[PDB]
């Protein structure tokens, strides 16, 4: 018998900011290619109208319900598996 106890908690933080020069346009995090004309931004990130897809099946989430798991995107199917049973927020 061990009858021991443990406990650990490591929070996380994010930061975004950049100064210099640019064409005032979002950079597709998918093909890293300047976006001009038509873009698709879910929450804070931006993705082309064609690049927007799952990371496992590459399914166009544009029309479908996009998801955010660990920064990466996913379809209702895959995503659901990842965020399966989310916490009360
Ligand atoms: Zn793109
Ligand atoms: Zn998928």
């Amino acid at each position: 018998g061990s009858s021991g106890s443990s406990g650990v908690r490591a929070p996380v933080t994010k930061v975004h900011g950049g100064a210099g020069s640019a064409q005032r346009m979002p950079l597709c995090d998918k093909c890293g290619s300047g976006i001009v004309g038509a873009v698709v931004k879910a929450r804070d990130k931006y993705r082309h109208p064609e690049c927007f897809v799952c990371a496992d099946c590459n399914l166009n989430l544009k029309q479908k319900g996009y998801f955010f798991v660990e920064g990466e995107l996913y379809c209702e199917t895959h995503a659901r598996a990842r965020t399966s049973g989310p916490s009360s927020g």
